[PDB]
């Protein structure tokens, strides 16, 4: 038999182990030789693996490198211009990689260049909070200043644009032990903590979904038009650096002004966490100074596009996809995840050269530069938004497979929550202490909802991963699962080897497996249901709840609510009529013919493309989903009703009270309609 | 057999004449009682027909009226402030009908109200060219005085849009027997003629395809929010009013300073045609002073929607629409299409009564508010576009069934070309010396193709009509047909009365059933086909067509094209690879399992969908298709690679010559990318 038990079984841990080692010997920086190399190795494999057609779609998109003759750093200045201290201009390789070649040194990519020096002031995450704090509770004035931020609770793009708009002029970006370093667990190589001289790299730019900075809305390709640099998208305007908290002790140890407002303020470094500005009187004169050098330059990046063609409605597509380009070794991200792509893609390939096809099409995707901002999927999105648009079934996002050994992590469309609580219930748990228990009882246990008795937490989508065009933009169903922990300490650091899995995060890749059951499960069921796989009443759920917590929030303001006439009758009138005609629809889907079959499995198909808005919200064209969007305060967030969410944030401090009001009323109006009109998808067509 | 002939067979001249004298013998003005009566009546009868649902679909649009008690009119004022010409308050009424209440007497509609005097111009038809003429050749300075323009040639919206940007502070439009008095034919009532007295009505909106004023982008239903009227999508600045010939001689001719350019620049009457600014010598004192008094006003308009659910492929949508609102009596427009939309109906429920179901669902609509701006179709669409752009097959428009009794005049997407060429040749010719002979060998003999020896003239599509939303904004395939002259003198007048119609224009009725048997000869076969009657090869003919014309254009400026490198290489390239795709598409088609077929069918129904951008058109987010958008200065008239177009016009007089390049060559890339992306969709699926 070819069911999907059979694809489940054909699964190894041993294949993923083989991969992950295979995949993390060399850096694949986007854009360099080797990572080109690597794309084409898997191109030639996912052939030989048994796949339809692999073609390597390439695109030229802006990205960012060090000057390699001239290295970025960081330094204390005296009152001379004398440089008292300078940050490292490199991590200290990890055992038996000192001699590799092509470690790309920390840096921020997209950082303009500069030598700004001044003085220093602590903002904390740098989140929207830490920013009114300084500025509203303590009138600390961040302008002119150098910032030093550490890292961690929100996406640092969203840091550097928060720093720009209290008008900061550098900032330095720093891992807190407090954040990156666990209690009682030894520093790499010896444990999974991050050292001292470890550093966490990273873009730093704002896109809010566009993609390649020079080509929003169309493919780079070869006879694309790119703006000018000054009118690229999503650039940060001030330099940028990262560095590890042996720097950041030396930088943070002599500063000055005032005392930290809290003790949530105070990281675990010995260190008073002063806000400044500047240093305390002995060292007054004394300031930072950057020094960035890096450049962006168009560069050519390639994705892996493997088809296996279905056998029955080959114009549906389901899409199991996830990055290949690396920061340095990548060895949980992402290869973490590509192995187990590898491995899903072998076992379809096993039960294909034993005659099977799957119902649907399957789309196997290695995308290129998602460290430089998704640019590889937006990209590929961008050339096949018609296809994608009028046959995506579902996106299945595959990045890394393990951040942690403690239990499962899922975060998908409510459309998906049957499917993965059904998937979840015919798989073994892995976990210590459960074993011959399914999966899905370990993972309630362990990551309990909030919410209901006897069911496992499942969080929103919201950015930061290679699923943000397909969910945000086009309004495809998508999922993610991974294992996490009770993100790590090792991420984006030379650091995230192979030897730190094998070692010290899933020796037996049994965690891996798990993860290989669960995304290729998903997939399988996707793309060989003869129903597909959703339910629309879940979603009915999950819309009251967003409903419910959105007019909590506007109603911290009564007085205004009464005076603008602020009603959300019109939003919670079309949540029930989206449970009632659900419920309907779902009542026919059991009691229903394959046109009945099709014209039926395309009011499932469509409903998560109801809730896109061809408008966008409010100078963000490109996230277009009205229940979803990334949170306006971190990127990686999701939010609910976000159009409504961004009308009332500090709505108090806006000085036309009238117009801001009008705002959340014209929001409203657009959620409700959306609402109805997904509702009115799943009614009688005629 | 219920088969199109038994469909086409139903269909009667006695029942057209029957329903047209019905619709017509009081007003039926958008957003009065007596076009609501109207809607109820026509939602009855269309379910005695034999329709499965019909439902009035309403919205709260901005509407425009004259104050009945304070009359819109123009003066000639003297150096005393006094009035010693008016202009007439209303339209001499026909005869029978001089005692008819509710007649609108003639107005622009959403003209501000204002009173401004100054000094007049002459600006023959307000062409964009006609002020390049005024401002570049003559150095006339239009800015405070007061425009008076003859309609004809471009939307009287563009002529006020021209008039405003070129500093105007008031117009004044007014009919030429010129362009709305036929040689030798004799003035209503003794023949179809425009009287002295007679007066064209219309609005003036600029509204780019947004519909309703107030909600561009949504329906105006119940809980819309709306904008204010200071933000309100489309509205003159300056106040606009339109007289008949003999108001217009009076002001005409005391015109002084300069004498018109050419012969061009001169109608028919007993006038010099001046181009001024004010009057000769001896009443150069004299000045013209307009009051305005209208005042726009948010009223429900209704909409009737009527459903023949499809036996086989009930979630695929053929759409017959056309508006039932009209100025007075709407004898031409709309009546004579509404009669025929509504003898189809009557066919189709005798088909239904009968056992017979058509393959697709069939929507048949009655729009209310076109006059207004497009209001009711436009509404409709924002309120149901996910259905529409999911499973919207096409639209047939049925405005106006004849204009003229010489031949067929069809503007249609090229995907219909094969469908409307084979119809034709089925159906018997009305025409004078045709009998006997196909409607195709009269309409080819009397309107040849200028391309094509053997082929009839068939033109683009651009806007003006309710097919705009569906086809500019949503990109469903949509066509019209009708009967024309070798547009009408009476056009949006009172004299547009059903004694027009069977004495002047179609005594026996023939030419409306001609155009019945054309429209639901359509609507038939787009239905009931199996494959859909939609030929992508036809399409690749035309982009040629239009990539060759657009080349032409830009190659006037060979310099600039060779400073900035300037070429058409991807879009030639695009237009060969659509050719080859569509070619080997067309193949496959005839070469071909329902899925297949379904598949198929989707293929095809997605193609114009292809040509949809998200993004839309630079400041007009409401004109999405990238091959044919109404032309910027005339909304009537399609443009083909409009982006590129735009792009181009009048390049010469930009001031940075760089940036504008850089805009044609970025217009190229987006044109080229769609037709690439379009081909794509007829590729193999996977
Ligand atoms: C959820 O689904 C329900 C249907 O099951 C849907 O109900 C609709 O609600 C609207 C109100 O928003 C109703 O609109 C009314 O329609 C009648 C004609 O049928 C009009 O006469 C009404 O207008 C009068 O009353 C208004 C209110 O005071 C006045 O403002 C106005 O001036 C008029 O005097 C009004 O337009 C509609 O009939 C129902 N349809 C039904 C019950 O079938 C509801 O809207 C859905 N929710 C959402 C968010 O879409
Ligand atoms: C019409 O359809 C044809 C396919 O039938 C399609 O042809 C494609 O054209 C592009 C060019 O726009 C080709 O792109 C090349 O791809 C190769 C890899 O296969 C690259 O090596 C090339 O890059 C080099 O050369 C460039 C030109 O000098 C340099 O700019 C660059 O730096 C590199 O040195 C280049 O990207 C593509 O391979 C073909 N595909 C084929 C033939 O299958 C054509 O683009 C279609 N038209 C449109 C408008 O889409
Ligand atoms: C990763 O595995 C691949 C595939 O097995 C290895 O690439 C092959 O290497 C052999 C021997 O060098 C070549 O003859 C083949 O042509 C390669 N196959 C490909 C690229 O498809 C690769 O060497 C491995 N990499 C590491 C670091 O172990
Ligand atoms: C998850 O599994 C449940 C239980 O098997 C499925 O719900 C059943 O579906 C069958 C087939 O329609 C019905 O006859 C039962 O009444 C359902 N049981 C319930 C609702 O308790 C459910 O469909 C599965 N989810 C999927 C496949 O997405
Ligand atoms: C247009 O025709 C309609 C339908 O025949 C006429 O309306 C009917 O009039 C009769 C007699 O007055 C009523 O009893 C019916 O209820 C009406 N039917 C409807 C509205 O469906 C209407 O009178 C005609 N109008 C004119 C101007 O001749
Ligand atoms: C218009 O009629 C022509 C001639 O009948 C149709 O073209 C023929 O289609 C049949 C069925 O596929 C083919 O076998 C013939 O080879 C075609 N004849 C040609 C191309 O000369 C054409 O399909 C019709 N157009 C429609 C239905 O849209
Ligand atoms: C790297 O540094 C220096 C200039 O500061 C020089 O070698 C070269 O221009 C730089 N490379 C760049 C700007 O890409
Ligand atoms: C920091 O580096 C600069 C540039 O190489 C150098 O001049 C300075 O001496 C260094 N300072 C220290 C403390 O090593
Ligand atoms: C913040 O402080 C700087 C000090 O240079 C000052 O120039 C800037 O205007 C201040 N911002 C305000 C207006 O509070
Ligand atoms: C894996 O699980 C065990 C048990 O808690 C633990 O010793 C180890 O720290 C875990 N690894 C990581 C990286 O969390
Ligand atoms: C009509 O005219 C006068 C004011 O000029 C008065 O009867 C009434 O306000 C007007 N109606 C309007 C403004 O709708
Ligand atoms: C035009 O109408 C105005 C306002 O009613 C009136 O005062 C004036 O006398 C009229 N002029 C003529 C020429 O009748
Ligand atoms: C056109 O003429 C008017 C006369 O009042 C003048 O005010 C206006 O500025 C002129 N436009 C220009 C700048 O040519
Ligand atoms: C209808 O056709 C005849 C023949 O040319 C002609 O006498 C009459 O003017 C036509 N009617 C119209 C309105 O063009
Ligand atoms: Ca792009
Ligand atoms: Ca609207
Ligand atoms: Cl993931
Ligand atoms: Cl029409
Ligand atoms: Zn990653
Ligand atoms: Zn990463
Ligand atoms: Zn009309
Ligand atoms: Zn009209």
């Amino acid at each position: 038999k070819h069911n999907m038990k059979a694809f489940l079984d054909e699964l190894k841990a041993e294949n993923i182990k083989k991969f992950l080692y295979n995949f993390t010997q060399i850096p694949h920086l986007a854009g360099t030789e080797q990572n080109f190399q690597l794309a084409k190795q898997i191109q030639s494999q996912w052939k030989e693996f048994g796949l339809d057609s692999v073609e390597l779609a390439h695109y030229d998109v802006l990205l960012s490198y060090p000057n390699k003759t001239h290295p970025n750093y960081i330094s204390i200045i005296n009152e001379d211009g004398n440089e008292i201290f300078n940050t490292s201009l490199f991590e200290p390789p990890p055992p038996g990689y000192e001699n590799v070649s092509d470690i790309v040194p920390p840096f921020s990519a997209f950082s303009p260049q500069g030598m700004p020096e001044g003085d220093l002031v602590y903002v904390n995450y740098a989140r929207t909070e830490d920013f009114f704090k300084l500025e509203r509770d303590m009138k600390i004035n961040c302008s002119g200043k150098i910032v030093i931020a550490r890292y961690g609770k929100v996406f640092r793009g969203n840091k550097v644009k928060n720093a720009q708009l209290a008008g900061a002029k550098g900032v330095i970006l720093y891992s807190d032990p407090a954040d990156y370093f666990a209690p009682g667990v030894k520093s790499y190589p010896d444990g999974w903590n991050l050292p001292g001289g470890g550093v966490q790299r990273g873009n730093i730019l704002n896109l809010n979904g566009a993609g390649d900075p020079l080509t929003p809305g169309y493919p780079a390709n070869e006879y694309a038009y790119r703006r000018g640099i000054a009118e690229a998208v999503g650039l940060p305007s001030i330099p940028v650096h990262p560095i590890g908290y042996y720097d950041a002790q030396k930088l943070l140890e002599k500063m000055g002004g005032s005392a930290p407002p809290d003790s949530s303020w105070r990281g675990s470094l010995k260190v008073p966490y002063n806000v400044g500005p500047g240093f305390t009187g002995n060292f007054s004169t004394q300031k930072v100074k950057m020094h960035i050098h890096s450049t962006n330059e168009v560069t050519r990046i390639y994705n892996v596009i493997g088809t296996l063609r279905g056998a029955v409605e080959p114009d549906r597509y389901v899409i199991l996809g996830g990055h290949r380009d690396s920061w340095v070794f990548g060895g949980i991200d992402p290869q973490s995840g590509a192995a187990v792509v590898h491995e899903i893609v072998r076992s379809f390939g096993t039960l294909k050269k034993e005659g099977w096809r799957p119902r649907r099409t399957i789309l196997f995707a290695s995308w290129d530069a998602e460290e430089f901002g998704l640019l590889g999927s937006t990209e590929w999105a961008e050339e096949n938004s018609r296809l994608l648009q009028e046959r995506g079934v579902a996106y299945i996002n595959a990045d890394s497979s393990i951040e942690g050994n403690y239990t499962l992590r899922v975060d998908c469309t409510p459309l998906m929550y049957s499917l993965v609580h059904n998937l979840t219930k015919e798989l073994k748990s892995p976990d210590e202490g459960f074993e011959g228990k399914s999966l899905y009882e370990s993972w309630t246990k362990k990551s309990p909802s909030p919410e209901f008795s006897g069911m496992p937490r499942i969080s929103k989508l919201g950015s930061g991963n290679d699923f943000e065009v397909f969910f945000q933009r086009l309004g495809i169903a998508s999922g993610r699962a991974r294992y996490t922990k009770n993100g790590y300490p090792l991420y984006h650091s030379v650091y995230e080897t192979y030897e730190l899995v094998e070692k010290f995060y899933d020796p037996m890749f049994k965690y891996h497996l798990t993860v290989a059951q669960v995304r290729g499960g998903m997939v399988f069921e996707l793309a060989n249901s003869i129903v597909l796989p959703f339910d629309c009443r879940d979603y009915a759920v999950v819309l009251r709840k967003y409903a419910d917590k959105i007019y909590s929030i506007s109603m911290k303001h009564p007085q205004e609510m009464k005076t603008y006439s602020v009603s959300f009758d019109s939003l919670f009138s079309a949540v029930k009529n989206f449970t009632e005609i659900a419920s309907k629809f779902s009542e026919r889907l059991q009691d229903f013919n394959p046109i009945v079959l099709r014209m039926m499995n395309d009011q499932l198909m469509f409903l998560e493309r109801a809730f896109i808005d061809p408008l966008g919200l409010p100078d963000r064209p490109f996230y277009r989903h009205v229940i979803y969007a990334p949170s306006s305060h971190n990127k990686y967030a999701g939010e609910s009703f976000p159009g409504i969410y961004d009308a009332l944030f500090d709505i108090e401090s806006k000085v036309d009270p009238s117009k801001a009001w009008g705002e959340v009323k014209r929001q409203i109006y657009v959620a409700a309609f959306t609402v109805q009109a997904a509702a009115e998808t799943l009614s009688e067509v005629a």
